């Protein structure tokens, strides 16, 4: 379980200098009761949204980078940060989701797209980190050198083992890399592949049969930039290469598989064609499906959700979006492995005023998240993360994780180009109902933009760093010791007036210029 | 000279199919007089600057491409682009000016800071890329793995060569690159250097006499990232590397000395201290000086002038502000080799508000490059500087390169960081009598902000291609052939009434948005 | 005369190692032909403002604190700097106008109020700084502490001699000062002023007939704050005070009469009624009137030179508003001793637009002082006075001494109270044709408010120095220098268009905010 502050508290005092306390109560120590608990807040019927609560602080006894992260994605995915990139077009293809993984969130490629090209996404960030690098870029030794320059601008590898055939059963003759194509002129497709490799006699290579351990060692004290494994007739079973023992090293936090690989997610819709599109992503090897709804309580989310586990039983499968316990019921119930919160609230979301429907944001995490804990199933509050105080709130309020859209938006690694709009550098960023890209047609989203803010490999550890000090301010050491005191009714919560929310911003200054971060 | 627009037409009428005419005139062919000669534009004596004229569209024969961007600088260099960054705190350190040496412009380093900040500056500038590395870090075999990773910490280099003294008088033992050291743990400051370097025997090495095209032709056969240069007695004499003919491949612009490193410019003032801050320039390499004031014309520059030119024969000296040709005569003839133009514009001054003094700009290019073309002298045209246009106008005008701060201000490569202050990403971008950095002690400065534009490297082809497309649309081959042009009156101008400046912007359109360049 | 920026050049040189020369011209050496003179500038036949041209920069020889800001006011009033306090109710009463005086300008006091009460106001200017105190506070030995109290909330002196009669035609019994009534309990309207004085015996006192240097000396040695001056019968006959050596030791410039009194001038307009008002003022003792007028070119104010003229022949009078030379004819003519230039300029009128009449301020300046200097007599140019580059143009084109009002308006010694308009400590500005101060009454004035700048003895020396920097960049070595060189057309100048005086200011800044002084 956990402990608490007067526990905590009583402990300190006892590892210093400064009876009949303990049989009076013992282990709860008197605290002066004061603000609401979780249940009390919510009981008021209103509908509560982050901005119209605070926390209260607690007692600190540990510092603000001793407070661990980890958090549940699914029944059967753990993430060492709370952190995902939403599906949307502006938000993440490969780039982006590359990116989130790496710094330890996840993100789930769009699905505005074709079938192939999103399983070609999927699998332009699942080829970015690897153990064993099993379906390696082959040449045969009658190719050219300007077949290597090919290779390279079509995949962007140049450490291409050279075999007899061309594939990985041939035997292995060489191996070409950028020291042996790079200061060649013109006479690129002419040069024969044989001219340039490095022979096989040449190469340190490891006998297969090794565990990606013994295999790292091997390639670390050869000084090479790539090890060949081979089996007993010399044969190309696989490579590994440096910069992945190099990006491990870059990436302490890193979202991976049992392969090394990062973790990716995608969406599909309800549609009879996204089968066909869920059979290319579980080729392309996907780790966890989002549906991808306004409202997932329906009969063809429900379908889906039955194909997916009697086809798939493996794959983990994220319901659409919810706001309701009784929406939560029926997909938990169906079998999801986690739910995805949040109806209207969305940056660029107009569904409220369009179709009367949605919740206020802080309610309805709090309302699906305490019906989906009775059986083990994670929340994403997903959508009005405007600051690193809402992250908080929404971990607090019993959300697993959390999903961005617009925060993540005019990042270097969000789709397209900055365009400069009005005197600011200023990127597009759109909505997925937007009706600019996609019988009436009603529109649900609004096409807007925004500011530039570098790259996400900068922007996330300002995101945990913020999370992990407002955790030291509550007296949290954890994010399920954050949750395990908002059910227990030790972490108290104040409502606020609109005056107490004016009195919480920036007040009759003249100029105004905060800095984030400064590293 | 050059070849005007008749002639290049009847030569292109000669290459196809489609007599007494040559009698008549020959060559000089007829075309109807339009518009005004640049000597016509300014015998007005109205005060024009970049925004009260136009250029009239030429003859085009050639392609935006073929367009050559050579410039002087100075009487003895040139550069392969007119682009120069302005020596201000808030623009101009080591990273701004080795970018703007590899994209074929020049830094001048600021001198708001002591002569030895400064000196090492200019120290890492010329030390970016090299030709024979001379006085490369080495260290004895008696240090420690420690000892590596903290000059990696210090200068940046992983290569380091391991000699019996530790220095480059003596005799090679071997090489420590960092894949040696980088997968070590935390017993680096116990392990000596003789347990990890490579020894001499397995090293490939140079004779010390070869050209630096016969030891390039050496390191790139060896595959190796280092090439030692040893003597007869086996001495290290100096090393190469992989990565300097990476960084020549990568810049095909550079601005280069005859070894091989970059050129930089520094900035000094006419005090007393000045010369010694002079001195530890010359120590550390730079190429040219500018002498940095609002007023040229004084005793004070002109002794500082006469100083440098007895000391140091062969340095390069900029003249310090002037907007006038009797300001101009008094420096080009105290023996400087290039001139500064500009006073009270430039988009942080008050200088005309707070002194009277200044000049508009445009008039001003004119005039000082039209006295200064009589000695051979080139002009710098600094500040005021808001677009590619303003810049094709400058050199138009007689300018030889153009000089910026506001333009090359906040981007990545620029000093200092963003701060975000409200609803826009701002850098801090001052002026050098701005009073916020430097007797009442009046303002000359203001001390504002500027939006973020990315990386120069980005931005300066973005310049490039626009001063390219602005010449071949004006029909000139060459920025030599576009000021022959104009002192010859066959390039014309327009004045723009009000009017004629509202109609040359974007009009009453609701929304506006342009992408400035795309790929 | 002057010496020509050629002349200073060679100068310079033959203090140096850097023949036919001298006999082809001889001093008058070669400078580019540049830019306009004041002469050809006007004969344009447009009407100039002081933002609509420039003055082009000189040669430097000199720093630019040896600048001498000597000016004549009229043809026998000289002040050690330019600035005079223009005669507003919202600007000058005498707080204003010995701060003035105290930094080398003078203030003129305002009309608006009864004559006794503006006598009144020029009797504390004239009593601020003494030499012999003539007219002292005596009061009698039979008089009281309270008396003493009362003395010093009436006048505000605490240093009283006691006098038997209780007047000047007296012998001395001793003397109060503040020591010896300050720690006096509320007892105070009892005790008689023999118990308390210093009496006659311990006083050290001078003979009549020292100069005011050997007082000085004789109270120096005596460490005392007093010195009585006596007769040979022991009368009194004056006192001296080291509060004013301390106030010349602390205001170097001070503008003072042969008597060490500050100049004090005064406004009365053309009623009759001003007979009565300026035999008050010459009681007080003014040194020199305004005749304070719109249109200064009437029957009515050269009747009023003539009168003052005939009755105080030695006083100093300056004609009114005047913006052509056919005005200035008639006043010159009438017998004044300086001009008032402007009309329909400053910053709160509105006579342009009522009345059709005025003048652009550039021209009527440079017209106004080019006719004036025929017969010696001193320009004031009166209004639109924005900047210090303002105060430099206004010199340069001809004025000898600047007035201003809105740049004096809410600093600390400008009449009334503070009053934090609208988020601005913004204090209140009216004009005198206002109607918000005084047949249908026409308004020619707008009653509106100005920014706090502080204190006028901080704010002086800014445009002090800015005036000198100004003068600086010009090349001009005294303000006499600067209008012999734009007689001489030596001094140069430029025309601006539009553009030029966007340039010229603050361009695409996103932020922007200049300290003006820093001491
Ligand atoms: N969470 C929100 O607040 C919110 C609101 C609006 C849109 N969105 C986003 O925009 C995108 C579009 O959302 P959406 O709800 O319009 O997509 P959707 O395809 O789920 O629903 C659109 C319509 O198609 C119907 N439909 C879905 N599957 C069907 C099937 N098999 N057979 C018949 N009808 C079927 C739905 O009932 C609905 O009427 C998604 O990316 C979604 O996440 C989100
Ligand atoms: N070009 C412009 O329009 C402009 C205008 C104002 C300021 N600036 C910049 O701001 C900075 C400061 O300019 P500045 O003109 O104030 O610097 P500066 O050092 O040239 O001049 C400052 C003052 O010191 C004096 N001075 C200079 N050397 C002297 C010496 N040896 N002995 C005595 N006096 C001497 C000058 O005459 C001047 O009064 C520079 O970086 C300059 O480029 C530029
Ligand atoms: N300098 C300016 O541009 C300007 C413009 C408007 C007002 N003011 C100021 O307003 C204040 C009021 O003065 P004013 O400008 O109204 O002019 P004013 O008070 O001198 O005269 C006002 C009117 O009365 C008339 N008048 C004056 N003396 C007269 C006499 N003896 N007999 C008969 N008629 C006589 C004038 O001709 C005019 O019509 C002054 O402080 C003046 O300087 C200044
Ligand atoms: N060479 C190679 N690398 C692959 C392949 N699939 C994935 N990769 C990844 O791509 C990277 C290797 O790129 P290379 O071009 O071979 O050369 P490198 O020096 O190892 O990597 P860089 O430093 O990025 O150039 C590693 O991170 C690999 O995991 C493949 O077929 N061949
Ligand atoms: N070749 C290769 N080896 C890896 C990679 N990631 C981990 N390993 C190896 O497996 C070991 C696992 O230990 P860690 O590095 O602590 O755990 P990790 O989660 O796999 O990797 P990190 O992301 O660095 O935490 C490493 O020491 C490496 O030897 C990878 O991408 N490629
Ligand atoms: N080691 C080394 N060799 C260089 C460097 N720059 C040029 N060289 C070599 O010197 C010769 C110069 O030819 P170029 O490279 O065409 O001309 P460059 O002006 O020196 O360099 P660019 O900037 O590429 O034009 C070539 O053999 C280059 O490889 C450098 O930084 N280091
Ligand atoms: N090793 C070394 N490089 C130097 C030295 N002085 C300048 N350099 C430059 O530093 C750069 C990088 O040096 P290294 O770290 O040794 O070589 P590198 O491994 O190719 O550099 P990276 O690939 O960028 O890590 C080259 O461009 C050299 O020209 C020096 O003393 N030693
Ligand atoms: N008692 C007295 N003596 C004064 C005063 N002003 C000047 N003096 C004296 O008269 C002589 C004048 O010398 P300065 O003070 O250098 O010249 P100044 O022109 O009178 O006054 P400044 O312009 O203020 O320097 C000195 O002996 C002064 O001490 C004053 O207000 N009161
Ligand atoms: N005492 C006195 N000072 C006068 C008189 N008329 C003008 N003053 C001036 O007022 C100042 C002297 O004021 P005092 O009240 O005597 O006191 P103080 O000696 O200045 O001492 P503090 O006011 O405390 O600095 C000097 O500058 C005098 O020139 C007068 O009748 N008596
Ligand atoms: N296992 C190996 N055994 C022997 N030689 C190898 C082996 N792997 C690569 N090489 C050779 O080593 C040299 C350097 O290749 P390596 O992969 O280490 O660096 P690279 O990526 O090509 O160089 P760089 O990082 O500078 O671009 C090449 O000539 C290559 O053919
Ligand atoms: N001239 C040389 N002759 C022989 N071996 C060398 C030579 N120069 C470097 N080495 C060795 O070759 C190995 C690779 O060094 P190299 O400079 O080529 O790559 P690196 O820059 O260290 O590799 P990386 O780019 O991956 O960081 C190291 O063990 C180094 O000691
Ligand atoms: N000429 C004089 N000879 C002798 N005593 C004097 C003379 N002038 C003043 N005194 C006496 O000297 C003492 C100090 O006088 P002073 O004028 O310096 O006092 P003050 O101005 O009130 O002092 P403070 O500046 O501290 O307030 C008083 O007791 C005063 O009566
Ligand atoms: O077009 C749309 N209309 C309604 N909701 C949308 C639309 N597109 C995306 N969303 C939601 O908006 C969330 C992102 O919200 P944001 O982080 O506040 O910008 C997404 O993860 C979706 O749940
Ligand atoms: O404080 C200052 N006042 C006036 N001119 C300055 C100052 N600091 C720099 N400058 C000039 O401003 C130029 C840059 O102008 P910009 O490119 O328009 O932003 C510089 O190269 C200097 O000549
Ligand atoms: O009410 C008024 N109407 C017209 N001109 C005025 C009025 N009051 C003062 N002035 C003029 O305005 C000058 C001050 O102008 P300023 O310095 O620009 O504010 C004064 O010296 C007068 O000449």
């Amino acid at each position: 379980g956990h402990e608490t502050a007067a526990q905590r508290y009583s402990a300190r005092l006892l590892q210093a200098g400064y009876m009949a306390d303990y049989l009076i109560s013992g282990g709860t120590g008197y605290v002066p009761e004061d603000g609401l608990t979780a249940q009390q807040l919510f009981a008021s019927a209103d509908g509560l949204t982050y901005n119209d609560f605070l926390i209260l602080p607690g007692f600190i006894d540990f510092i603000a980078d001793e407070v661990d992260l980890t958090s549940a994605l699914t029944r059967k995915i753990t993430l060492k940060t709370p952190l995902i990139s939403s599906p949307m077009d502006t938000v993440t293809e490969a780039d982006m989701a590359i990116a989130m993984a790496l710094m330890g969130g996840i993100g789930f490629i769009h699905h505005n797209c074709t079938p192939e090209f999103q399983a070609n996404e999927v699998r332009k960030v699942k080829k970015f980190e690897q153990g064993f690098i099993t379906d390696p870029v082959v040449l045969s030794p009658s190719h050219t050198v300007g077949d290597v320059l090919e290779a390279k601008m079509r995949h962007g590898f140049s450490g291409i083992p050279i075999t007899e055939t061309g594939t990985m059963g041939s035997k292995l003759v060489g191996i070409v890399t950028s020291r042996d194509i790079d200061f060649l002129a013109e006479k690129d497709h002419t040069t024969l592949l044989s001219e340039v490799m490095t022979p096989r006699i040449e190469l340190v290579v490891a006998p297969a049969g090794v565990t990606l351990k013994e295999a790292n060692e091997i390639l670390q004290r050869s000084k090479k930039g790539k090890l060949p494994i081979v089996n007993d007739c010399d044969e190309l079973v696989a490579i590994i290469a440096r910069t992945d023992l190099k990006k491990n090293r870059d990436y302490p936090l890193a979202s991976k598989d049992s392969q090394k690989q990062l973790l990716c997610g995608a969406a599909v819709g309800t549609r009879e064609d996204d089968k066909y599109r869920l059979d290319l992503l579980t080729q392309a090897g996907v780790d966890v499906i989002v549906l991808d709804s306004s409202q997932g309580n329906s009969v063809y989310q429900i379908a889906m959700v039955h194909y997916i586990k009697q086809k798939y039983p493996h794959l983990q499968v994220i319901g659409g979006n919810v706001v309701t316990a009784a929406q939560a019921k029926n997909l938990i119930d169906a079998g999801v492995d986690g739910l995805r919160v949040g109806m209207g609230c969305g940056s660029i979301c107009i569904t409220q005023e369009v179709m009367a429907c949605g919740r206020p944001q802080g309610t309805a995490v709090y309302k699906v998240a305490e019906y989906a804990r009775r059986f083990g199933v994670p929340i994403i509050a997903d959508g009005g993360i405007q600051t690193v105080g809402h992250v908080v709130k929404a971990l607090a309020l019993g959300a697993s994780t959390v999903m961005m859209g617009s925060l993540l938006a005019a990042t270097t690694e969000a789709p397209g180009e900055y365009f400069f709009s009005d005197g600011v550098r200023l990127k597009k960023y759109r909505g997925m109902g937007s009706l600019d890209a996609m019988k009436v047609k009603i529109a649900q989203g609004v096409s807007g933009s925004i500011q530039d803010k570098g790259s996400i490999q900068k922007f996330v550890p300002y995101l945990i760093a913020g999370i992990q000090h407002g955790c030291q301010d509550i007296g949290a050491r954890s994010l399920s010791v954050l949750r395990s005191m908002m059910y227990s009714g030790e972490l108290k919560f104040e409502k606020r007036t609109m005056s107490a929310q004016i009195e919480g911003g920036v007040h009759g200054l003249h100029s105004y210029t905060f800095l984030p971060f400064t590293k």
